[PDB]
């Protein structure tokens, strides 16, 4: 039993809710919140910008030190950093950004990072300003992630479309 509330169950291990991931993280304080990161961990907009703003820029400060030490992530890769006031840990995962021409096949590699964590609160990778089709992202999620994932979808209209079209 866990504290996630109001989720629709899609499969054995995948759950979904129309929610602001920032507000959901603040309320649940999950072990892991996933950030929709880029390779430079520059959290300017979308989910990343919102998560970073909620940490009062502490996420960005920590991220800048990470990059200065380790260099950029790979598209499809991830790193574990602090969850600050939102979660124990933040798993920064880089999905391909279609608006930069990155290969959508890398979306499966991106979701594989979730399997290293038993339970996660996450957005749909490569959705929103990353330019992929969220219906496709949900399908890859369900077909790749085997651990327990609680997906937060900000847009109510999109949430209803994702549920209604789910096979
Ligand atoms: O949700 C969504 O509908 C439309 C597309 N799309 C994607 C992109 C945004 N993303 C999110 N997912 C879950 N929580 C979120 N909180 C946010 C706060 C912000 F300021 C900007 C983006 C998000 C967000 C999924």
């Amino acid at each position: 039993v866990n504290s996630f509330s109001g989720y629709l169950k899609l499969t054995d291990n995948v759950y979904i809710k129309n929610a602001d991931i920032v507000e959901e993280a603040k309320k649940v304080k999950p072990t892991v919140v996933v950030n929709a990161a880029n390779v430079y961990l520059k959290h300017g907009g979308g989910v990343a910008g919102a998560l970073n703003k909620a940490t009062n820029n502490a996420m960005q400060v920590e991220s800048d030190d990470y990059i200065a030490t380790n260099g950029p992530l790979k598209v499809g890769g991830s790193c574990v950093l602090s969850g600050h006031n939102l979660a124990k840990h933040c798993l920064h995962v880089v999905g391909p950004n279609v608006n930069k021409g990155e290969d959508i096949q890398l979306l499966k590699s991106a979701y594989e990072n979730f399997n290293q964590h038993e339970v996660l609160l996450a957005p749909l990778l490569s959705a929103g300003i990353f330019g992929a089709d969220p219906i496709h992202s949900l399908r890859v999620c369900v077909d790749t992630v085997r651990t327990n994932v609680y997906l937060a979808v900000f847009d109510k209209n999109l949430y209803d479309k994702l549920v209604s079209s789910f096979l």
